């Protein structure tokens, strides 16, 4: 049973940047499930066997993590040609990881059939006729199904929370009582506009000692519909592998999700901050239900509910330190179905 696991759109390295670490850190937890798995990417590595030295029909499972299909300046993407090209020519079925709700699986010839640079491909060369699976983080399948409402090769829908990977790694701990330095923390990117409200909403104009460290930077935060005075501080980003370590220098850190991760998706964050020493503060829309925690304590509905909490937080180092120890005993009551978890992914890629 030998495996094979790609970024459909990103190279993949190291942990300096997250597509690449996302696609590191599965490999992982499925080697650590047992399995034999190899990634192929652009060139040999680390933790990666070159496209062209490997034959894609020597696996019996092809997995393949998210991406959009975007050529910078219009320009050939290396990472997105050498990957459907790759995929193109898989004879089974192909296990599409959907864990951002912006990537949805999409076929490239589209596109390059209409760029200047066509020629140098081909449609046989670039169409991928292969049965695809989607394998949905989120557990709405009517989001997902909608999602790939363009492309016809997809056939199957599955929903398995595949960002549960980071607590289920041999290597994870949970971070450490740290010094303060922030009152409130969030790490990530723009999100192509996709949550500028949620991100203003939070972490603009609060009064607070706040940080958003990542790819976001200030001057993308031009939307007249959401104004703002006093911006976070943003630095810059830090692999994903530091992320709960970055997290836990602030009293707080806040988990907002786009309109469509609502009540939908976990997210990789949710377990990046609930395994940190930054007490986790959730937008009350993003899980109305608290099926991430059962307390209202950790959620916060607007500005002013998140600017109190904190307030409190900052006041009651007994309630500080009560929320972390609750938050930490949650995580781990999951990480206990760590089993179940690798089960159910095994079941999802047909195992
Ligand atoms: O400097 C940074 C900022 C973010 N992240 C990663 O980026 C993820 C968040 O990505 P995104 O902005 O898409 O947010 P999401 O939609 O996942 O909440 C985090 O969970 C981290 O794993 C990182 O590795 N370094």
């Amino acid at each position: 049973m030998k495996i094979a696991i790609i970024n459909m759109g990103n190279n993949v390295i190291n942990f300096k940047t997250v597509p690449s670490s996302e696609t590191i850190y599965l490999f992982k937890v499925i080697s650590e499930m047992g399995l034999n798995v190899d990634i192929i990417s652009l060139k040999n590595g680390v933790y990666t066997k070159s496209f062209d030295e490997v034959d894609v029909n020597d696996y019996d499972r092809l997995i393949v993590v998210n991406s959009s299909i975007n050529f910078f300046g219009g320009k050939p993407n290396l990472a997105i040609l050498s990957a459907q090209k790759f995929m193109a020519k898989y004879k089974s079925k192909i296990y599409y990881l959907f864990t951002d709700i912006r990537l949805p699986f999409s076929q490239s010839w589209p596109n390059v059939k209409n760029r200047p640079w066509a020629y140098l491909y081909t449609e046989e060369e670039l169409l991928i006729k292969s049965p695809i699976k989607v394998i949905s983080q989120g557990i709405n399948l009517d989001i997902a199904k909608a999602a790939h409402k363009k492309v016809d090769n997809v056939i199957e829908f599955e929903y398995f929370p595949i960002e549960q990977y980071k607590i289920h790694m041999n290597d994870f701990q949970l971070s450490k009582p740290t010094k303060k330095t922030l009152d409130v923390i969030y790490g990530g990117s723009f999100r192509s506009g996709q949550r500028e409200s949620k991100m203003v909403e939070f972490l603009f104009d609060t009064g607070l000692n706040i940080e958003f460290f990542g790819n976001a930077r200030e001057k993308q935060f031009k939307n007249p519909k959401y104004p703002w005075t006093k911006a976070p501080v943003f630095t810059g980003k830090i692999p994903m592998n530091m992320v709960s370590e970055k997290n836990s220098q602030a009293i707080a850190a806040l988990i907002i999700g786009d309109k469509n991760y609502n009540d939908n998706f976990i997210t990789l964050r949710v377990w990046e901050t609930m395994a940190s020493d930054a007490v986790m503060l959730i937008d009350e829309e993003f899980d109305t239900k608290h099926r991430i925690i059962n307390d209202a304590r950790f959620y916060v509905n607007n500005r002013a509910e998140l600017i109190d909490r904190v307030n409190e937080l900052k006041h009651s180092d007994v309630l500080r330190k009560e929320m972390l120890s609750i938050q930490h005993d949650i995580l781990n009551k999951t990480r206990a179905k760590k089993a179940e978890w690798q089960d159910a992914f095994k079941k999802a890629i047909d195992l």
